[PDB]
């Protein structure tokens, strides 16, 4: 009874689902092990699924109950939320995609393991079931996909009660009337601002001096910082928690201090949203016993086709470094098993693009002002506000702008950043114009259709390349 | 104001570059023109810059559509699957044309400050060529203005097309125009023909209660060009939507009867199946053509092609080398970045750069819910071009974000070339295709391949992903998702 296979993946996530169905595809005789009870991982149960449906439905309610509807000639009387509903709504949809995932393994013939993957050899993965009963994979390539789990704060115990990480935070029962967040990075701006959208009051602390986490320009951080206090979402910057009391009435007292030291004060909430990060997961995975040592922050050490030092066993995704990002995940996983079948292997990290799906949007891709000036780069900067686009305009939905950064010797692209409506696929044109080593004059000239958000991209490119756009 | 030019200044003025017409192609050839250092004149007859686009065309029409959708999640099932729970949703529809409105007078002030801000002299007035190197202004009060000038620039645009013995009268006969500023809902609507424009403004008035049949004569909706199977799906999740269609149909006539309605004669297109149909209001769009009224055009001997188009050369110039011709008045898809383009590098040429513009790299979107996008070449064409080709398909209902948001109708084709593997065509109808279709362009731009755009690392979850599992089927076989 021990399965025979060319290729077994340990996790489900966007990295294993992923290189399971191109491995399948390619001709491999493929298994994919997963210990939870739905395929997907991280993004599709408690990630980037969840989070994007409510931030969609939160948006929606936002335009309807405040001035937004009213304004366009839409009226209603009596807006109310029934949260049970847009979670239901949420749900729903992780339901589908997970499903969705199931039949693509048949679909492509990929044999899927239930069960805590371990591997107890050079060429065997075992899986261990709830119940203790095994099912030993004989395997010529071992693909470690398993993918990360939240950073715990040193001396708050989550608990997803009160206490709460990303997982607790996406399905609240009820609108917290006060609610701290540990963490202004991406996921604790999108989660802070669901929230603050359904009715509480959200406060984002944060060590460092910038919402939006490492990599995000300073310039467009500060911009957006500024439009989601005149939202209503407050933040401490600068700012230290050093302990936080679940007390007997059911509330939370949370500790807080300047980062650099001084001025102690204690903030009482409902619900302490805990995302401060993210960490690679190994755990019981066989690594020690197999030599294969873990860098100093928990990622298993790879080659350039993603080869650990153990030759036929690879890793992937949230467990190896670079951009915890689900694209960045998927993408390694396809080309690791094209390198298997013996083809070249490049994903290029400058070229991954990052989002954040608040109202506005937040991307980018490529590199900041910042990252610039530490390298030395000798640059230029074009500029276009969406007050100036005749999309943003004629929707009325104009905040933001976007900015690129470009070469002064050769006029290519460095770093296209974009606040505003649409960021989010828009950025998408911009990792296109990166891989191809685009120049800000090419891009001004594609023939953006008219009336587009993309036009701005188009017009921020003018700038850079000519000096001016033409319409601001 | 040396800068504004109205009634009542009538000194003669001196220019290297006068642009007729203050559209897309004649306002932006005019700043571009400026910020070359050209001495630059545009001439604009209406009341406000920014031409049928900014006017009675893109801008009103794109609001009244956001607005129309947003109207219609909220009053029918969408808002509620979200739990968003409202009592007696009801339209505003003054307030509506009021935001529309807003959205216009705001651009149309922006072209009027950018005019400002890079020297371009604004003459208010009806321009006239009256020789090679000159231009006439008449203004409203009488008075006249001559500009001798090196360069002339025609981008004079384009008007609706008129049907013979139905009288638009923008009362209960409407245009465009008329339809974009209805004072109420209709009950029923009938619109002659189903082009981007009719289908558009179909829809505005179906979400917003109306019953609607649009009347066309050829078999397929969309207008010219767009890939058939796209036409085909995109028709039958409008009818979905409760907008009904009659195709190889045409009007013999339409009479306005004494109850206030209106009754059209229609027949099948190649004969027979007599039948009259009634409506409230009936939009005429069967077309637009090329305006070149009173230009001066027979008396510099400057002949018009026989669908009234100004010829011109990979420059845009016309016979008369210092005389120049842009935008819907030419040849081409009749688009408001297509002008653009063309005035961009009509007066780079003028300043003695190179002049390239590739139209199978040129976009076409419909503005509907789904929307629908195109660029290059459809099965059709490259089919008749004898062009060996493949196709990638993925559908939008095995999207991410499309499934997050259940926003899941329609599909990304990609045509690719059965040998290189480079893109020929890209066809989106969906949600999100007329930002999407852009990426595409630039793609079409390098001679990208298949293959060059599936390695491309989108984000996820976006609807952008299905471009690229769309191209993914298309190089290897076989995508992820579907
Ligand atoms: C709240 C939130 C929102 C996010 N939003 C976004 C977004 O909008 N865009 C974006 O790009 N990214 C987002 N991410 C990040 C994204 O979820 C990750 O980058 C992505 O899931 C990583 O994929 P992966 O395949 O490497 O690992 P994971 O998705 O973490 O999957 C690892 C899988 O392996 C399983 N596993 C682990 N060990 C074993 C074992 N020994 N045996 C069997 N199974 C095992 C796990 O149970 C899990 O299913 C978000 C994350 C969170 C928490
Ligand atoms: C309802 C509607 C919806 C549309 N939606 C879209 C869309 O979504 N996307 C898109 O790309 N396109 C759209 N279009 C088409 C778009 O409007 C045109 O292709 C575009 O305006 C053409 O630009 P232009 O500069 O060539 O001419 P025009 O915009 O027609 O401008 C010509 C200008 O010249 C002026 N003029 C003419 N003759 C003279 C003279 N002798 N002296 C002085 N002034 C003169 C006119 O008054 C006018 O202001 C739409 C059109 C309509 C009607």
């Amino acid at each position: 009874q021990p399965i025979d296979a060319d290729v077994t993946v340990i996790g489900s996530g966007p990295g294993g689902y992923v290189a399971a169905i191109k491995a399948a595809q390619l001709g491999f005789k493929t298994v994919c092990i997963e210990k939870n009870e739905t395929l997907g991982g991280t993004c599709l149960n408690v990630g980037c699924i969840p989070s994007k449906a409510l931030l969609n439905n939160s948006h929606y309610y936002h335009m309807a109950h405040g001035k937004d509807f009213a304004s366009r000639g839409i009226e209603m009387s009596e807006v109310r939320l029934n949260l049970d509903k847009m979670m239901e709504q949420k749900s729903t949809a992780v339901k589908a995609l997970t499903g969705g995932i199931a039949h693509l393994f048949k679909q492509n013939k990929v044999v899927h393991v239930n069960g805590y993957g371990k591997i107890t050899g050079k060429n065997q993965v075992t899986a261990t079931k709830a119940d203790g009963g095994t099912q030993v994979i004989d395997t010529k390539n071992i693909l470690i996909a398993t993918g990360s789990e939240v950073t715990p704060f040193p001396g708050i115990t989550i608990d997803e009660d009160t206490i709460v990480s990303s997982t607790g935070a996406l399905s609240l029962k009820k609108v917290p009337e006060k609610m701290v967040v540990i963490g202004a990075g991406v996921i604790g701006v999108e989660l802070g601002s669901v929230w603050q959208r359904l009715g509480a009051d959200v406060t984002a602390v944060e060590f460092l001096g910038h919402v939006g986490g490492v990599g995000i320009d300073m310039e467009i951080s500060k911009n957006f910082q500024r439009i989601l206090q005149k939202q209503g979402f407050k933040f401490k910057l600068n700012t230290k928690v050093t302990g936080a009391t679940k007390k007997s009435d059911g509330k939370i007292d949370v500790s807080i201090e300047a980062a650099s030291g001084g001025k102690a004060e204690v903030i009482t909430c409902d619900v302490l949203l805990v995302c401060i990060g993210r960490r690679p997961f190994t755990k019981n995975l066989g690594l020690e016993e197999l030599g294969i040592e873990l860098d100093p922050r928990g990622r298993i050490p790879v080659n350039t086709r993603f080869q650990t030092k153990i030759p036929n066993i690879y890793a992937i995704g949230d467990v190896v470094a670079g951009p915890m990002l689900a694209h960045k995940a998927e993408d390694e996983g396809i080309i690791c098993v094209e390198g298997m079948a013996g083809g070249a292997v490049h994903i290029d990290y400058n070229c991954v693009p990052s989002v954040i799906y608040t109202h506005p949007e937040v991307a980018w891709v490529g590199k900041s002002e910042e990252q610039l000036k530490e390298e030395g780069i000798e640059y230029k900067v074009g500029k276009f506000p969406f007050a100036a686009n005749s999309r943003a305009k004629t929707n009325a939905d104009t905040d933001g702008m976007v900015k690129i950064l470009g070469q002064k010797s050769t006029d290519r692209v460095l770093g296209a950043h974009i606040l505003g409506p649409g960021a989010g696929e828009m950025v998408n044109e911009a990792a296109l114009a990166l891989e191809y080593g685009a120049s800000c004059e090419d891009i001004a000239r594609v023939c953006h259709a008219h009336p587009t958000l993309s036009e701005a991209f188009g017009e921020a490119n003018l700038a850079a390349s000519f000096g001016k756009s033409i319409n601001f």
